[PDB]
């Protein structure tokens, strides 16, 4: 078949890598994509969020099924205009996107259901959220309710940091129609780290488990990032923990989406911290992780191509995890998260074409003659196995050796929260 990944980015180059690996498959179209995905997949040259472009494109080419990288699309109707155009493609639909593309919605089914998560204030006008952060105080968290480009949510150390944002968000509305409705939550500690599932109805397959690093220096410090790094499986989430997940929150995001009626076939990656009371969701998302999905995705063994089409349609699936531990590293570019610095040419990628057992997941490249160069904050995850999580980051490291542009930071100190729980 005529398969199609939406998106841009080393999360949508992950998809296409596995999913071109699938027998099924004989034409691979990505709608962007990077330098690094065009040698897999036929560049599309519509926007992720051109969705009824891209349904049409879909319609006259004859693309037997598509996946969705990216929120965006999903929560702009993208999944409504493939079906309008009688189309097979995997993730939500717009109405049940909102357990991203609103925070407080979220928030809303999480406690009209149960669900284990943040205490929650919902605010609209500026004044009235103002006492709230001095009347229950400092820890606290400020976010905005709609996609700011995961730009979005900000700890606050202190009050006056908390009305700074408030401030930001609600009166200079920053991100504009989805800054003008905000959240107030208590800053939860523990490790975080990542549930993933497909859903889709009442059934649900779990996906390898993961854990993010979003700081962009080491030690986790610096601003806040998309991600600078993931591996799989985390061993922050047990046997035990898992267990838990499973039953506090997503089987009772599985009845809430009943009693709503609200019909859910894709994604749904908890954001969670595991506090000592317990696994809390920090948020939904309606896709995979970016740099998440990279690891998880070089964990599953068999055929994702056809467990998708598969679960697609209410037949029933498995996931083989790999028993190897994956570990990708996020290369990123000078000026990374505010304004990164693009245009650098990329040296030594064709080293690590022959290099075992790793793995590149192009985000940010583009083509300028015959160099790769810089396109973007994010630009390379440079990924390997490894028998244990010790060699995933020892071959990860190694392979960066190879490879280059100006500018280049990541950091060194990717799984180094996964050591202490092993041995």
């Amino acid at each position: 078949m005529k398969v199609l990944v939406v998106g841009n980015g080393g999360r949508e180059h992950a998809i296409a890598w596995k999913v071109a690996q699938s027998p099924l498959v004989k034409e691979l179209y990505v709608a962007k994509g990077n330098a690094g995905i065009w040698e897999i997949a036929k560049r599309v040259d519509i926007s992720p969020t051109d969705v009824e472009k891209l349904a049409e494109f879909a319609k006259n080419e004859g693309v037997d099924f598509t996946i969705v990288g990216p929120e965006a699309p999903l929560v702009e109707g993208i999944v409504d205009e493939f079906e309008k155009r009688g189309l097979k493609i995997f993730g939500p639909n717009k109405e049940a996107a909102k357990l991203e593309g609103s925070k407080a919605f979220a928030k809303t089914f999480m406690k009209k259901y149960g669900i284990p998560t943040a205490r929650y204030e919902v605010f609209t006008d500026f004044e009235k959220a103002k006492e709230y952060v001095e009347k229950v105080g400092a820890p606290i968290v400020v976010k905005a309710d709609g996609l700011a480009a995961g730009k979005g949510a900000v700890v606050c150390e202190t009050v006056e940091k908390a009305i700074e944002t408030l401030d930001r968000f609600l009166n200079k509305k920053i991100f504009g129609k989805s800054s003008e409705r905000v959240v107030i939550e208590e800053f939860l500690e523990g490790e975080e780290a990542s549930y993933i599932v497909m859903i889709n109805g009442d059934r649900y397959v779990p996906l390898p488990t993961s854990q993010d690093h979003k700081r962009l220096l080491d030690e986790d410090k610096g601003p806040n990032t998309g991600g600078m790094g993931a591996y799989s499986p985390t061993p922050v989430i047990n046997e035990e923990v898992e267990k838990r997940i499973r039953e506090e929150i997503v089987e009772r995001v599985i009845k809430g989406l009943k009693e709503e009626g609200i019909y859910y076939r894709g994604f749904l990656y908890a954001g969670l911290m595991i506090t000592k009371e317990g696994p809390k969701v920090l948020e939904f998302n309606v896709r995979l992780g970016d740099p998440e999905a990279q690891p998880i995705l070089m964990r599953v063994k068999n055929d994702f191509l056809e467990t998708l089409l598969n679960f697609y349609e209410g037949k029933d699936v498995h996931i083989k995890e790999d028993e190897r531990y994956a570990l990708d590293v996020v290369l990123a570019s000078r000026g990374y998260p505010e304004k990164p610095e693009t245009g650098k040419i990329i040296h030594g990628l064709d080293y690590l074409k022959s290099m075992e057992d790793v793995v590149v997941f192009h985000a940010g490249t583009k083509k300028e003659g015959n160099f790769t160069v810089t396109s973007g904050g994010r630009v390379l995850n440079v990924c390997a196995y490894g028998k244990t999580l010790k060699e995933a980051k020892e071959r990860a490291y190694e392979a960066i050796r190879y490879v280059c542009f100006e500018g280049m930071h990541y950091r060194k100190d990717i799984g180094d929260k996964a050591f202490k729980y092993l041995s």
